[PDB]
């Protein structure tokens, strides 16, 4: 049973990293895909954030980070997989969800979009909340791996 | 892995929006448990026995589907059951956020089990049990909803 | 187009946020049925004979509205009646979430029913007659919120 | 009884071609205004949304397709409309429409804001997931009337 | 400025999302009372008397909270108590569209009282009173979400 | 008692003006703190926007009106405040204050966050929505104070 975790992690948090550990509980093999999304000027190179998720996984097992500028769902087709996993947030996070995975059902039938529910620790958390609270000179080690937490700072430095 | 995923409510009576949930939760899980509350807050219009009769007879094609009965704390039922993923299915706004309490609540409760939420097709989004059965009861139209077996048991209890 | 149009509900009382939607509806249709349910599922504050007249007394001044009690499925009773057009208000997300459900379930039912939604006044946009009636119960004023013969009716309910 | 229906239908969908469907099986007159909209830089020029829609609802007698750069409000009153039609999707939307709404009565009292909704079939769409979709090859021939998809696919060619 | 704040509910039983919320309001009003609503419209689980009894223990450590009972309209007892602030807790969208229309009513009864929404810990957003008796009467534990005293009447109810 | 009400106020609104006003009928003393926010590219700059809020607000004695470009959690920590004014409007805000609150909590556990509803008579107004009517020439005299509307006419003219 293979697994698909996508997004843009421009940075991964510790949010992200408890939506994967979770999927890797539930699916043998767990792929962690990262969106090339160049229209959203991402702070960190696709290159950047490949590796720093891929150090920020390397304890878990089963994970594999890969990097796309496909369609989602023939990207999925392609990785043999047949779950996509999204963690849950907030109401428009939900609602774009709910298009995306019609959207999707539509491209790739086989294909179900699974959502999951992070810790009450990290609910209210994105990458965008804490790249404009370390723009500001915030603190942000609680919400971040290691590494990325030396990336984020090194790059606003 | 060989996952045992749980599908609790009350199906009163199942709709063709839970066989959708269940079609898809037996395509990703090996075994799938859809468990019936035997004791609701309201009063169910089908009893336990109608419920479970007519879950498993609209399930029974799906080979790896179990319809089971319970009265314990849902995560009790489930840790007993040896079951790791528990199944909801979100509609709307309205479910995201009783699921999202239901599921902090359940993670305290039982933090080994990992709850997945699934979306119904299109077709099922707006549906629930309560809608279902209100209209049937108004004298409208609610066969496309339902399975033929539970469509026949509807007109049955509302002719009396 | 000589459109008719419905608007129904409980109207348990009818109050200036129903006066808002039912004003609106005679300004774009040639003729509005205001549809008052005979039979909710809890008992009413106001008998069906107390919720028409109070609406009729309300909506005098409006020509072409039509005070109607109905016990069918309101699809039913639409079609039974020629209406075209089911005009709702919305005054906040619970309703739109719970309408959007109600509109795909009646479109199934009566697909040439069309649903039109209406925004009341901001004055109105917070009220319900469940509000209204639960201030009024607890010795709340509110007379800014009602027609004078619903204010007169309301207080003489809760005297006795 | 004339209605306008606005918007930036950039380009229009099925989903926008279902709610002035069903606008002009209600109002003797429908409007199908298209917001020159410059600020949001719009993928197809107001000309090229115009002959699009112009063509899309070619088989609907009672439709006129129009450009404005106007205030919404003083373009329903020019074109004497006195019925606002938008289709409702998702909260945001529904917020979002809330405001507009309360704004144009205070702009013309006398315009009603009224809300439709679309079928099942494209409750889920909006012009922006379609051209990402298309933006990454994905087939979206479901989702467009046939001049528009041919139109979508040779801009992005 | 010395200001009179009022917390009202019906605290049946007090939670640690209530401490949590009261505990807030001691730190930036002079004086809150907790207002326990006397006469709920379903029968509350526990008395007015042991709700009092629950929360004052809960709060006694709070030097400037007072616990009183209170069966008039919410506005009119907080306009005698000469309060000037209402606090409520948000957890999630339905209390934010609920309150929002309670804060609208409350400032047309009492427009001189000032609602102030105050947001509590992440470890009591999901939980409310009906949540965790609900969890508690199915089996489930629950100890986590009470005050110690809380805990010790729950399981002596629901012993009985 | 000291508060602070953050914001872009780009301009000051009708909205802004209820808002500190129940503020300052509450706390002995407000700062209306306007964030630099060159990020979002205001209408107006830090100095216009300062000076058009002091103007606005000036009939309340108990009102400060100052710039920051500074973390919101720091600024008030050094303005000694402990309570922290936010405005509630719809869910999309409601969520993202959520995030904030959450944030500043983890930032100063001792900032507490405090929500205030608007009159029904500017709950549906925002800065974003007052400029978008002004710029295609809509009457927005009803939603701001005197100065700032003249201020806005001028800048778009
Ligand atoms: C259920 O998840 C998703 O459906 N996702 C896709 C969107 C998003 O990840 C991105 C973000 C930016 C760009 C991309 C690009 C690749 C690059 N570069 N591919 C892509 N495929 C899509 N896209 N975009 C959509 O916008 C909508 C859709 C149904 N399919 C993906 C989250 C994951
Ligand atoms: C995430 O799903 C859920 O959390 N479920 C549980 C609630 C509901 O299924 C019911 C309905 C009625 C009664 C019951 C009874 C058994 C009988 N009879 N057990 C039960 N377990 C619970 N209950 N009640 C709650 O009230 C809350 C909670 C977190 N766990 C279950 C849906 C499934
Ligand atoms: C879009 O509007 C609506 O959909 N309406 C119908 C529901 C409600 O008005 C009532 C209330 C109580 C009872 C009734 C009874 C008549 C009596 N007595 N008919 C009726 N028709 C229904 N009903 N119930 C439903 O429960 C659901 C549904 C889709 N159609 C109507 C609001 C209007
Ligand atoms: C109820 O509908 C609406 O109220 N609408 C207006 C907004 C939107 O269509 C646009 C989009 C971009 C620009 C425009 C421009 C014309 C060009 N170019 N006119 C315009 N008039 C407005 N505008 N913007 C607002 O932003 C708010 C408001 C109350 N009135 C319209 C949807 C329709
Ligand atoms: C903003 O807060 C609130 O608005 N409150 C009031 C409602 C509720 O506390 C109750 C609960 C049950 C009964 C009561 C009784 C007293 C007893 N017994 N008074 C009361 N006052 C009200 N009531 N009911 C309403 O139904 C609506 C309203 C605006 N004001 C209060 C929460 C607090
Ligand atoms: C509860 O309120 C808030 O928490 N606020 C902060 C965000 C926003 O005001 C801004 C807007 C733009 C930029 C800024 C800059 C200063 C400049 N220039 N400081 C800043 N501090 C933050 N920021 N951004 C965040 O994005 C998130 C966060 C938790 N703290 C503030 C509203 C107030």
């Amino acid at each position: 049973k293979r697994a698909i975790y996508p997004g843009t992690f421009d940075p991964i948090t510790n949010g992200h990293i408890d939506i994967v550990t979770r999927a890797t509980q539930m699916f043998d093999h767990v792929i962690l895909a990262i969106a090339a999304s160049p229209s959203k000027k991402p702070m960190f190179t696709l290159e950047e954030r490949v590796a720093l998720a891929q150090q920020a996984t390397a304890h878990l097992g089963n994970v594999e980070v890969v990097g796309f500028s496909d369609l989602m769902a023939n990207f999925a087709r392609n990785q043999h997989a047949t779950v996509l996993i999204r963690g849950l947030r907030a109401v428009a996070d939900f609602e774009y969800e709910m298009q995306l995975a019609h959207m999707n059902r539509h491209l790739m039938p086989e294909l179900e979009s699974v959502f999951l529910m992070p810790s009450k620790e990290w609910s209210f958390i994105s990458s965008s909340l804490v790249k404009e609270v370390a723009r500001h000179q915030g603190d942000v080690t609680h919400f971040l791996p290691e590494n990325v937490h030396q990336a984020l700072m090194a790059k606003l430095a």
